[PDB]
């Protein structure tokens, strides 16, 4: 079928193996079928690893992300992120993929293909922040959200002088949603620099845009001084 | 005595109290005795209105230091909001009583006499928070609240002019803890201020206090707004 029908045949299976519906054999044999099925060989031996017990689900998952990115699919690429950090146990990355994923589908449907690549290099920043989570590397986690949230900053800056205005809300919603994880990692700098990002996209939703870029220097000025 | 060691041993009273190792009618003979040794009559009438069963503690606490506010004991009255503060589970308005204790410690061993105005008036507010707090009245503990906010902003507006150091930390803290509080209360904007105000201190204790002006007129405007 079309590649819609895969990612979402994917996120089921993996859905069903994470409640405890089915277990380690019993997904790598749907997943290599389901991959076998619409022709992706590489994904079939990548799920085939994981049927010889090499790898466990957690590395067949990264490697499954690689070889999407290397191929280019979009919804498999969110479903295997989502399911990356349901693993690890941090439902507020979960919540930042789903508010990725919406706003990749709003914009896929209109003509806007500027915010596509932003959008591809924030999930290449977020697979990175996946990555050294797995690692148990927090000193990287934190200047790898520090991009992340430079990112944002040009996002917004780009959609302020737009008339969207849902963009706004996701970009505010997320800003605080790093924010909170910022403040649970114990570093109050880089969780200021975000509420101060937000602040900036509130205050240009709102109305008063005049204020915003005085906020907007000043926390880009502090976001890059605290990347060093 | 004199009325620092009084204090002292209401507050040991009250907390005896407070973790069950003495009972009601125990803690009201003990306290109304204190009163009585000091020469506090009005005191001492508003325990014996407990030791009757009249009133509760809470109550008792609250007529004891509308009292002391009108008799003019500090200590005493760090003591009581403390304790009202406790009786009430709120331990984030018990630290930021605890630093404001700190704050006017540190204020009269020196000469300064006008932070002594603003730190009562600030009193007087989380006061009629806590007043409001067992009212269950949730609306204007929001705006007293943002008042706190405004006083605690006008005073470190004061302390950037001069060389204070200390003193920015703990209106940075305190802020910090206001903004939980608000986050704690499902409020986003009022929080927002908040942490703008904590930020512009931030930005003036580490050196660049020319960025913090702009934040301070945004920060202020934006209070002013949402009080209304
Ligand atoms: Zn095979
Ligand atoms: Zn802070
Ligand atoms: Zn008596
Ligand atoms: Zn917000």
């Amino acid at each position: 079928g079309t590649m819609e029908e895969l990612a979402r045949r994917v996120g089921r299976a993996i859905e069903r193996y994470l409640n405890g519906e089915i277990n380690e054999v019993e997904l790598a044999l749907a997943v290599g079928h389901i991959f076998r099925d619409y022709g992706l060989e590489e994904l079939h031996e990548i799920v085939d690893r994981l049927l010889a017990g090499e790898i466990s689900v957690l590395e067949m998952l990264f490697r499954l992300y690689e070889a999407a990115v290397k191929l280019g699919l979009d919804d498999l690429k969110f479903v295997l992120l989502k399911a990356i950090f349901k693993l690890l146990n941090e439902p507020k990355m979960v919540k930042i993929v789903e508010i990725l994923e919406e706003m990749y589908k709003r914009a896929v449907k209109k003509g806007d293909e500027e915010t596509i690549k932003l959008l591809k290099e924030m999930l290449e920043v977020l697979f990175e922040i996946a990555k050294a989570i797995a690692n148990n590397d927090k000193e990287e986690v934190k200047k790898l959200l520090a991009k992340f949230v430079l990112l944002l900053l040009e996002m917004v800056k780009r959609a302020i002088k737009k008339g969207d205005k849902e963009t706004l809300k996701l970009i505010h919603e997320i800003l605080d949603i790093i924010a909170e994880i910022f403040e649970e990692l114990g570093d109050d700098e880089l969780a200021h620099a975000a509420r101060l990002v937000s602040k900036a996209a509130e205050l240009a939703l709102k109305g008063k845009k005049e204020e915003a870029e005085k906020l907007f220097e000043i926390a880009e000025e502090e976001l890059k001084e605290l990347i060093e």
